[PDB]
């Protein structure tokens, strides 16, 4: 999948392309500046925005990347500015996109982003002195917003979830033609694309540090495999099943195993269709 | 041309990709199943359905392939295990797909290949033991459904017919955007959709006694190319002048090659729009 | 961007591939057939048709192609059979199907290409002797129908307008979706995707020279870039400003640098949306 | 970008090259005519006609001429390169403006017709009696526009652009118009002599350069008049005229009792 992360918001990559790499504030000066104005949005049990659900996805994704950048540091500082070169300067520009879309309007930084070119395009012998301004003048929980849990994701085994190749198959089989759609179709829509995204950006840092520096797939596969195979089998599952049959089947296969098996129905429970 | 041969009944390549490699029955458990329900109604001269349209060509392209199978043979069963593997696989697939569809219906086939999908990416400790089942508890004419015959397309001369690479690029120039469509939009795209995939699947087979085993290429041309250049012209003439204009077009040109040339006309007949 | 020049009338480029390359006449006998019957109309300050819009370009394309073929010959006839082999073939095809569109109709060109196409598939033996016919029975300004001149558009510095990167780079940031569209859309939409090809003639045949015979490269960049730079830099700007507006900063722009700084206002003017 | 003097009054210089050189009138004779005749409306702060305003800047810029002329032959060789070159075009463009004026555009223009069929005649058939036409000074370039020299005194020799950058906000605004048969207004007909007035003033540098101390004396007053036209086109002639007034409180004001930028002409 081809997915691009701002094409159901009206953008493209190449459109923000038009902003030069070092326009973009840092990761800290951007994950201060949502939570100055927008953490009790975005740590709200709703939806509120498909920004408010493209910008969760994207701070849980700059963890997980950080996570391992830090992990490969005591487990062999070159992993970590090749982090700020490529996975973080991907996640400024999408922090960047998402905060200013909330607090300008999203109109308003597309047509900043088509004014910013003009400006960037001129020779400097011909350009204006003032550059175009966008001016007017945090734990979060991947699945709150759907009414789930990591605590309700993990009540089921950690084995159960099926691995990583069957759900982008079954993801490309099925939702490739709205996951690549320059609509949102859905809440469940946008988590997914982020998340296919994200582990894109995981693969790519992981195999960096198996051709430069192979201990590290078996790391990322028990930690961070283990968190994308639940948040791709739950919005999968929700997309073909229902989000109402999904969280009640979590609480149905929960107890079933717990429960002792003479005094339980002999089979695993199942979503069917 | 990447044509699908699923595509237009609402499926695809990769969705058909669940169901693994052993699933499908063998080509003599399908064939015998198709003549058990439907033997009448594949060589009626009606189309019935793009489903029936869609069989008729699977079931003389496996002839074709079988064809070339014994007869390199021959003329050099490491040849036919390699069919078993790649052509006959897809056979089964395509062979199964319009069966079931017909028995159980379209829907009910696809709905079966999401839940075994489900099903099968179960890690077997928590798979339930009893998988989905799909049940509701041979001479063919290519031509007989469009009104014309194999004996009224030998009327012609054998090289009357343009090349095959011509026809292909004439469908490429002319109705790409309606061969690649999800919809079936004619009988004649149906049958030209599956022309189409079965001369790649005989000149990857060809090509293969090529390699390992170059008189292949000459047979080819001479049994089946001729067969398949009768057959990309029917659909492609029938598809730009209409079929009744065809189905006279071959008894016009048929009895103007009888004549003696002092008592005809004396350029030969064309197609022209 | 892969623009097909056909696309936006009804044609592609390999619909036009059914005539052989000996079809086309020479560029000689095209262009004076231009000037036989459309010279008052291909020199009016009138869009008047699609098809003189395309064909204004494709003429003027023709002569930036032999202004550098001559100057290669000077400046080191191997490189004109070079252009007659390639981009003159892409010429003569552009230029026949304009000006027979514009003589017989546009319906009556795509109704011919498929007749010729029967014809010219058919073997030797069973052709019909005639083939079929179509028959029914010079300095131009870029800019003069969009309201602009050479002279209005050399009134700007020659280094104010942007590298010819960063404007293919905008087109398809924003305009990508439209210039590979199958319809017109606008005069710019069509004027924009002649230039986008013809200068990609040119960069095919500057880099023949540097590969098989390097100073041809600032020479095009010079002469031939110059004059694609503020063509494409018309277009872009006139679909995302409107037209009138950058006929009005052409002459805001202009005055501007001829004025002392210190009677001025300070800063260059800009074009933002 | 090429002007006729003559298009916008109906001739053009290939319908006036039917007379001949000699055939002219000396400067003297053609200008004690228009200050016999029309000095009242020459010296007036009407416009009055096309002609009055297309015979004023000619009246204006053989000063210049003869300003330039007189100078180099102190720095008369060079005089009979002035009456044979740029004092010919002067005395057929005085020529046709005092006409015009005295019996009226179309008698000249027939006369002009006229001429030639006697003057293409040969001599044993061509009558003895030509045609002839029968039947019918300090002047301000700025007073007819309301404007005065004195108003325009006050802008510094480096508020102007170059006579090339304003001979190019001509051509790329209104080259349309500055070769058109039309007049279409007072400030295309002066925009068109002095364009051609430069032309007869840089002709003659160059050969007496076979020096440039015209871009102090007779290109100063080029590029006030390029300006003053450019700009009454552009901004109009009411904001123009209100601009010279703003600038010229402005540049009379002492530094540090001034603002320290200049009043700016465009909206």
């Amino acid at each position: 999948m081809d997915i691009d992360p701002y094409k159901e918001f009206g953008a493209t990559v190449e459109l923000l392309s038009f902003l030069p790499s070092d326009f973009f504030p840092s990761v800290r000066d951007l994950l201060d500046t949502a939570s100055a104005l927008y953490r009790e949005a975005l740590e709200s049990p709703e939806h509120c925005s498909p920004h408010h659900t493209a910008l969760r996805q994207a701070i849980l994704c700059w963890g997980e990347l950080m996570t391992l950048a830090t992990w490969v540091g005591n487990n062999l500082d070159l992993v970590v500015n090749y982090v700020n070169t490529n996975m973080g300067l991907k996640i400024r520009q999408l922090l960047w996109f998402h905060i200013s879309c909330l607090t300008f309007g999203r109109e308003t930084v597309l047509e900043y982003l088509v004014s910013f070119g003009v400006w960037i395009r001129t020779p400097p012998a011909y350009r204006p002195p003032n550059a175009p301004i966008l001016s007017t003048l945090m734990d979060i929980d991947p699945y709150k917003e759907f009414g789930a849990t990591v605590e309700l994701l993990s009540f089921l085994p950690s084995d159960f979830f099926p691995s990583v190749r069957d759900l982008l198959d079954t993801a490309s089989a099925l939702y490739r033609e709205a996951l690549e759609s320059p609509e949102h179709c859905s809440p469940h829509h946008t988590a997914l694309r982020q998340a296919i995204l994200c582990w894109g950006e995981l693969m790519t840092l992981a195999t960096w540090v198996g051709n430069n520096l192979d201990l590290v797939v078996n790391y990322v596969n028990t930690n961070m495999g283990l968190k994308i195979r639940q948040l791709l089998w739950f919005h999968i599952s929700c997309l073909t099943f229902g989000r109402e049959t999904v969280l009640e089947y979590l609480v149905s296969f929960g107890v079933w195993i717990r429960t002792p098996p003479a005094y339980r129905p002999p089979n695993a429970p199942i979503l069917s269709t």
